[PDB]
């Protein structure tokens, strides 16, 4: 029958939320949505009757999930969530925020070109180094600022906080951890992954519902464009305070400041 998800993951946006839901999909015991439901951000008035409908189908002791990245950065979510069941687990994959910021750029890139540039964009006043606050790039970022409000709703220990980073270097490592924070028995593992030299990431020996070899599409793996290092150095200076508060919240240091 269909259950509403005990496990979601809810950002962050270009962190490899796609990457991970698509790995744990291999697993016997996790069933998940295929596209980003959106539900408690921009269809939340239509209830949890239509959320429930876009649940696959679990027998018992399988785990429903969903991935929607903006969850983390959309007010209302963690009240929201928590309204559905104060015990969901909730799992972050986080990114160098500089890097993440130029993904999530060049992701808007490959849609409208005629964007400004990175560097334009970067700043409110480029002349006295003034980062703009407002732009949504920048923003999503600063994971700790809304680690907060999360916490405000659930116990830090609920939650789960993956790195992107080793998320392409070791997926298996990686898939271990989420695996074990999600009470399920080691199953993925390296032979389930291995490296396509011209894709540039690990891909999946066989993806769930298929035998055949499984790269991540055309809209994942995207060249980013050549950014001024003097702003890629003022950018990682704004959000060196922002990572090390999240790494205290956290207890662990994802390595984008050494
Ligand atoms: N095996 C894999 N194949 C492709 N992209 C992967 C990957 N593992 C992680 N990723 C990363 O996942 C990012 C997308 O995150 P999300 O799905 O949350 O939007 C990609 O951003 P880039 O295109 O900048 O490289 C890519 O870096
Ligand atoms: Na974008």
């Amino acid at each position: 029958s269909k259950q509403l998800p005990q496990a979601i993951i809810i950002g962050v946006k270009k962190g490899g939320t796609r990457a991970l839901l698509e790995f744990l999909r291999v697993h016997p015991d996790v069933r998940a949505v295929g596209a980003e439901p959106h539900f408690f951000d921009r269809s939340y008035d239509k209830g949890l009757a239509w959320y429930r409908d876009l649940m696959p189908r679990t027998l018992d002791g399988q785990i429903t999930m969903e991935k929607t990245p903006s969850y983390f950065v959309t007010r209302e979510a963690p009240a929201r969530i928590s309204a559905m069941s104060k015990d969901t687990k909730l799992i972050v994959v986080v990114r160098d925020p500089v890097t993440r910021a130029i993904s999530d750029y060049t992701q808007t890139l490959s849609k409208r070109p005629d964007i400004p540039t990175f560097e334009s964009l970067t700043f409110k006043n480029r002349t006295a180094g003034l980062i703009d606050t407002s732009w949504s790039a920048i923003q999503i970022g600063i994971y700790a600022k809304h680690l907060e409000h999360w916490l405000r709703h659930f116990p830090i220990r609920q939650m789960l906080f993956v790195s992107g980073e080793r998320l392409i270097s070791d997926p298996a490592g990686e898939l271990g951890r989420v695996q074990d924070f999600l009470g399920l028995k080691r199953i993925i593992t390296d032979k389930h992954f291995y490296f396509n030299k011209t894709k540039g990431f690990p891909c999946l020996k066989k993806a769930e519902g298929s035998s055949r070899p499984h790269c991540l599409g055309k809209t994942k793996g995207r060249t980013h464009p050549e950014i001024d290092r003097e702003v890629v150095r003022r950018l990682r200076e704004f959000y060196r305070p922002f990572n090390l508060k999240f790494y205290q919240m956290t207890g662990h240091d994802f390595g984008w400041d050494g």
